[PDB]
């Protein structure tokens, strides 16, 4: 797979928004996760966000919250995920971005991760104190650390964020937690511009997106990518069964993909 920064940069040269879906590793089970990764890839995922479950996913609404509990129950662990990606990534044409809270990745060497074929990593609650640590650690293992910025971040810290991030800038669309939301926050419109004004890094928007008109709007506004999670879990994870679940994901993923062309 080509690097995330690379994948993002090629898209923007052709003036396009990246389709970046997100599912929870282990929901329903690692075996279903794999297959799902291929569907999304076959559907058009330019980048795939894979969530690693942890005991306290607090920057997550109830939909993902439920997705994690299932993940833990089925027996998913960081060790297992990578083992799963190691044999699956060589099949994926797009890079995979691992997403997990600081807790599960603090006392861990990032070598095993790069071995699994993972390209990027996102840590929502990354303490300001360990930020340079993880940062130096990621780049030493050729893992692009994707930092987030939300509406609450002042103009100046946002510039710093944009400068230290790698792969793309994860622009959180709201201050609340992950979850549906019927309308795209209006602040995102000007915020996108504000970010692209002080940085040439790819700018991707996340949180909320769960309808085509959302992807259509955020794209027209200039975003370089749209990240969609809760809406994607709601299809594969809450389905009455793995089988149906994958079907729904296929039907939903393709639908969100057409809203871009």
């Amino acid at each position: 797979s080509r690097p995330v920064s690379d994948t993002m940069a090629a898209l923007m040269a052709k003036g396009k928004t990246a389709f970046i879906p997100y599912i929870t590793a282990g929901d329903p089970d690692l075996a279903t996760t794999a297959e799902a990764l291929r569907l999304l890839d076959g559907c058009g995922a330019d980048v795939i966000e894979l969530g690693v479950p942890c005991s306290d996913p607090y920057i997550d609404g109830p939909i993902i919250q439920a997705s994690v509990a299932r993940a833990l129950a089925s027996g998913t662990t960081m060790d297992a995920v990578l083992e799963m990606l190691r044999e699956v990534t060589p099949e994926l044409s797009c890079p995979v971005v691992l997403l997990s809270y600081y807790k599960p990745i603090m006392s861990r060497s990032l070598a095993e991760m790069k071995e699994a074929g993972v390209h990027g990593l996102i840590v929502p609650d990354l303490p300001y104190v360990a930020a340079h640590s993880l940062w130096s650690e990621a780049k030493n293992n050729n893992l692009e650390l994707v930092l987030l910025t939300t509406p609450a971040i002042p103009e100046d810290r946002m510039k710093e964020i944009t400068k230290a991030s790698e792969g793309f800038v994860y622009l959180v669309s709201v201050n609340g937690v992950t979850g549906p939301r019927a309308n795209v926050n209006p602040r995102v419109e000007s915020l996108i511009q504000e970010v692209k004004k002080v940085t040439n890094k790819p700018v991707a928007v996340g949180f909320g997106i769960s309808k085509p008109e959302h992807v259509k709007q955020i794209a027209q506004w200039g975003a370089d990518g749209v990240i969609i999670g809760s809406a994607m879990v709601r299809q594969l994870g809450e389905a009455a069964s793995p089988k149906q679940g994958l079907r729904r994901l296929e039907e939903y993923a393709r639908g969100m993909k057409n809203a871009l062309p």
